[PDB]
């Protein structure tokens, strides 16, 4: 490929790659959700209402994923914008280089040639287009690049600061599950757990609904 | 393993999938790090600086990752733990099962005199471990589930706050990159920040 791409079309690539891993992650974590609530489903009545909420929970890490995706994806175009325009640019350096290679076959193998003067002349053009050229990728970098990481890091706040609440709420669930062990023989208590784990859900739709930067 | 068991397995066959996500999705991080920081070398001074950092940090997230792997597996391995429990029941019920069905045929058709006091008295021990074995079970089963996701959610907690801090300074070097279409000096800026990630890295704690 051409040169100034290289290195930015690899990262490019590795960053696909990246999606396409959390794409998986955030699949597999919603059948995980649902193979949970539905094994705790025929258990006990504390671990069958526990592990339901948990479930409700874990699926929303798979939703959340997503919609972290989704802006990801917006993110790796971006850069694939700047690959593309640093590919622009390439035939403007080699065009430069060319004049230059002429001139030094010409000048050295024929000095006498009426072509110097004018090639001479072709190439301080060149030259100047092609800092005019760079000048712009620079600018064109700079802004796409700060706009790229910048969207990204605040989805990425974003992701994580609402796990960071599910987590919290998540354990706040084990709370109702009671592990005091039972003598064989005889029956588990009471659970009445349920208005409880109903609210700790309530509470975790209200913290992310209401949820914003800083 | 059995009936008892299977929907357990599927569980745990699942979270090895979530885990293998994950390693890759650390993995790749790290080269996107890496390349980042690499591509950036070739650019304009502000550029190199503030893309070196940012591999610094990102870098970071994928270690993070796998450190929240690492405690991911014991999860895992706590699930496949009481799984095992599940499976060593079974027989005891399909046992206890069978015996009481032998009285059953046994009585109605030909309740005949010799058997029954050695089937009676087989089925009595085989309640007797009926019981130790549910007993067994119920308490493993909550110990380690809750134990199991306690400490999963504690490490996930873990995971996205200092992801969530280590977003926050990635934003404020991009700050040291100047959108105006003079030489840089944020060497000393993105020194600092990087000096705060680690700081504010180490001094994390839960509650």
């Amino acid at each position: 490929g051409p040169e100034l791409a290289r290195k930015l079309s690899q990262l490019v690539k590795t960053e696909k790659g990246v999606l396409r891993a959390m794409e998986v992650v955030a699949s597999e974590r919603r059948e995980a959700a649902k193979q949970l609530s539905l094994w705790g489903a025929d258990n006990d009545d504390d671990v069958s209402d526990v592990t339901d909420k948990l479930g409700v929970l874990i699926y929303e890490l798979g939703e959340l994923q997503d919609q972290f995706i989704d802006k990801y994806d917006q993110y790796r175009v971006t850069l694939k914008s700047i690959r593309n325009i640093e590919a622009s640019v390439q035939p403007s350096r080699d065009r430069k280089e060319k004049i230059t290679d002429e001139i030094a076959h010409l000048k050295y193998k024929d000095p006498q040639s009426t072509k110097i003067p004018v090639l001479e002349q072709e190439l301080v053009r060149a030259e100047a287009e092609s800092l005019v050229a760079e000048a712009q990728l620079s600018n064109i970098t700079r802004e796409k690049l700060k706009a790229a990481y910048s969207y990204m890091f605040d989805s990425l706040r974003e992701l994580s600061e609402k796990f960071a609440l599910i987590a919290g709420y998540g354990k706040a669930l084990l709370e109702l599950l009671d592990d005091s062990p039972v003598t064989p023989g005889e029956a588990r208590p009471a659970y009445d757990g349920y208005e409880a784990s109903r609210q700790i859900i309530m509470d975790a739709e209200s913290a992310l609904e209401s949820w914003t930067l800083d």
